[PDB]
């Protein structure tokens, strides 16, 4: 009855309801590291999450969102390719059924186990809904996950997942520090793209970090116990909730590093 990540409603079908799926600046893409251009004029990336106020975690039937208070400039992304100030509104992940798949962006065709998206909106547009209608409305910070050592800063998220197993379930999720999800280095690639889920709006500056974070097999296994379905419905494990790479078309990926 609507969009998802199965054979019958997955990414290959989305263009019928959302023709922009075949548009000029769709995401994700493959990042060909030997085609990206170092840009020495890119300003340093500024992640300012000290005053972040998390509120709630929600299973929306596609992923889970950790939501933040974005009523003021409490957690912001600036610098790099960005003009102005972008406010953190939520983060979520995309992940696979197996460790060898799950990311949306790929790097020289390599798929990672998962990908974290920290979603920010351009404050010059006043609200998120207006921002998504602008070509520079959003900035999404993308971070790859590989399976190795546990990420301590992820554990609070993992442990609450039992309480939001099914579509529509939410739980209080205050006092979470998203700085615990970042890698050491802020080296990145950047390109103009889109939301990777319907409505696939072409409003995103993508900033994808080069350094993955490591999470444990046990942590990702717990992501994979979530459900796409609602309570009291036949179980559909929430896995493989990623859109594959889309054609780059008339775009350039810039690198912050050589
Ligand atoms: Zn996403």
């Amino acid at each position: 009855h609507h969009w998802g990540y199965g054979k019958h409603n997955g990414p290959e079908h989305w263009h019928k309801d959302f023709p922009i799926a075949k548009g000029e600046r769709q995401s994700p893409v493959d990042i060909d590291t030997h085609t990206a251009k170092y840009d020495p004029s890119l300003k340093p990336l500024s992640v300012s999450y000290d005053q972040a106020t998390s509120l709630r975690i929600l299973n929306n039937g596609h992923a889970f969102n950790v939501e933040f208070d974005d009523s003021q400039d409490k957690a912001v992304l600036k610098g790099g390719p960005l003009d102005g100030t972008y406010r953190l509104i939520q983060f979520h992940f995309h992940w696979g059924s197996l460790d060898g798949q799950g990311s949306e962006h790929t790097v020289d065709k390599k798929k990672y186990a998962a990908e974290l998206h920290l979603v920010h909106w351009n404050t010059k547009y006043g609200d998120f809904g207006k921002a998504v209608q602008q070509p520079d409305g959003l900035a999404v910070l993308g971070i790859f996950l590989k399976v190795g050592s546990a990420k301590p800063g992820l554990q609070k998220v993992v442990d609450v997942l039992d309480s939001i197993k099914t579509k529509g379930k939410s739980a209080d999720f205050t006092n979470f520090d998203p700085r615990g999800l970042l890698p050491e280095s802020l080296d990145y690639w950047t390109y103009p793209g889109s939301l990777t889920t319907p409505p696939l709006l072409e409003c995103v500056t993508w900033i994808v970090l080069k350094e993955p974070i490591s999470v444990s097999s046990e942590q990702v296994l717990k992501f994979r116990k979530l459900n796409f379905n609602g309570e009291g419905e036949p179980e559909e494990l929430m896995v493989d909730n990623w859109r594959p790479a889309q054609p780059l078309k008339n775009r350039q990926i810039k690198a912050s590093f050589k």
